[PDB]
């Protein structure tokens, strides 16, 4: 065993946690979409082709918001190819994933099976291919409400109501060498500027999402967000972040670590965000989209297999293990304890492609490893997230020093006289012996302790077979005004309070 320590104070808060932190994401790109969401063969159909399995599942994750439509997808995308009748719905060379995209589902569908979902969209333009015109029009056929030629279009094809979308993306990736229409921090910063501007005179109500860095190791990391942000700032409201994470070198120790790095990479776009503001003299605070996180590396090789201009290509399928799942963890509470600054985010992606819900053909959806600490934040995880003082042991990795064992933070949800602490241990052989000072916290108790564990980091589930689930036998006991509880080795851990 190992001792830690932890102080939960009523008083000592970081922000209200934006519930839009525990969004997702689905693009365009292999399963998501057609086999994911939309299946019309699929026995479990609904009147419109969406799965009804797929649907619960994500009911359950309680996802308030999802990235439509990319993603790399989107820079090579036109949106009126997707809207309309079917039969004039042309068939496209998808350049970002080398498949032959039908544009059977585009924007309408996709707002139909988000309602069924309970999610808003954060929908994204293509700065790609396209510009300001498109963007305005995109803008005015969503949210404007008739009277104009491209509102009384979304009208005759069968949707009267406009779709009033709050949250828009000032397109995808635009830093990488890898994007359709890649362009410099420049030239992004200025058509973002001059879109924002359109979008927002159509609709003043919208809120935009700018183009950060598609990761931390990006060549043109942090020059990017300080020159995007000085072009576009009077008109932002976010600046983005992308960022995956893999076990390529089988090293459980150091990639459990990595977290750290996500760390740095929030509190590093924060401090420019916060430089920009200054030399602009505005008022305005810009908050952050964490609008793709994830682990990814499993399919690299699977993907290399797959020949080009398929439809609906079997792409970027991870097959998640525990291990990964520890990791998803600690991400999840490395965004809680930036809720001051990070208002959005998105597991990238929901359905199939590097998802936490995975489909078979004419079969099941099912829950990978990583569907378990996700559902836990979004569900136990609204209120305000409190400023932890921790004392944890630490390890030394490859990549990091002073590790801490200990991942955690405490939400306190004053609606529901709730108060949840998140924990991961990354000890690969101790128990850690968690002692929690709540003494501001009158006449609590012990709801539950669920833990995710499991012996085999390499363990998968599977449509058959799901060996890592969470069960509800954790040993948290609230007395003398301290919460102690044995975090197992290699753990994640949810200690729910109440009364
Ligand atoms: C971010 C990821 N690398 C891709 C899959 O989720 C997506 O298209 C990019 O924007």
């Amino acid at each position: 065993t190992k001792k830690a320590t932890m102080i939960i104070e009523k008083d000592f808060k970081i922000a209200e946690i934006d519930k839009r932190i525990y969004g997702s994401f689905i693009e365009h790109l292999g399963r998501a979409v057609y086999g994911g969401i939309y299946e019309p063969g699929h026995p479990q159909a609904d009147e419109n082709g969406f799965r009804q399995d797929v649907i619960e599942l994500v009911k359950e994750l309680q996802v308030p918001i999802i990235r439509y439509p990319g993603g790399n997808f989107v820079s090579g995308y036109n949106w009126e190819d997707g809207v309309g009748p079917k039969e004039q719905r042309p068939r496209r060379l998808d350049l970002a994933w080398k498949s032959v995209e039908t544009n059977e589902i585009g924007l309408n569908e996709f707002m139909d099976w988000a309602k069924m979902v309970g999610a808003e969209v954060n929908m994204a333009v293509n700065l790609g291919t396209r510009g300001i015109d498109a963007a305005r029009n995109l803008v005015e056929y969503c949210n404007h409400p008739s009277g104009s030629y491209y509102s009384d279009l979304r009208i005759a094809h069968g949707y009267k109501e406009p779709h009033k979308i709050k949250t828009w993306c000032l397109g995808n990736e635009m830093d990488g060498p890898w994007q359709i229409g890649h362009k410099t921090a420049v030239e992004y910063g200025r058509i973002a500027c001059e879109a924002a501007k359109v979008m927002k005179w159509v609709d003043p109500t919208i809120e935009l999402v700018v183009c950060g860095s598609s990761n931390r190791n990006m060549p043109t990391f942090a020059e990017w967000e300080a020159t995007v942000l000085d072009h576009t700032y009077d008109h932002v409201d976010y600046i983005s972040l992308h960022q995956y994470y893999g076990n390529r070198d089988n090293d459980t120790a150091n990639y459990l670590a990595l977290s750290l790095e996500m760390d740095d990479f929030i509190r590093s776009v924060v401090a420019i965000a916060d430089y920009v503001k200054a030399k602009k003299r505005s008022k305005k605070t810009i908050h952050l989209s964490f609008d793709e996180w994830n682990v990814w590396y499993h399919s690299n090789e699977a993907d290399k297999l797959i020949e080009p201009w398929t439809v609906a290509p079997p792409l970027l399928e991870d097959i998640y293990n525990f291990e990964d799942a520890l990791l998803v963890g600690c991400m999840l509470i490395t965004l809680m304890k930036h809720a001051d600054r990070v208002k959005i985010a998105c597991l990238a992606q929901l359905v199939n492609v590097i998802a936490p819900i995975m489909t078979e053909k004419n079969g099941p959806a099912w829950k990978q490893t990583i569907y378990y600490p996700f559902m836990h934040a979004s569900v136990y995880g609204r209120g305000v997230a409190l400023h932890p003082v921790i004392s944890s042991p630490k390890y030394d990795s490859k990549d990091f020093t002073d590790v801490p064992y200990l991942e955690s933070i405490a939400v306190y949800n004053e609606e529901k006289e709730e108060v949840t602490i998140f924990a991961v241990n990354r000890d690969m052989e101790d128990a850690l012996l968690l002692e929690c000072d709540v003494r501001s916290f009158e006449d609590y108790r012990v709801i539950e302790h669920i833990v995710l564990e499991h012996d085999n980091v390499k363990q998968t589930n599977s449509a058959q077979s799901s060996p890592v689930v969470p069960h509800r036998n954790g040993d948290a006991q609230l007395s003398d005004r301290k919460v102690s509880a044995t975090l197992p080795k290699l753990s994640w851990n949810v200690i729910r309070l109440g009364k």
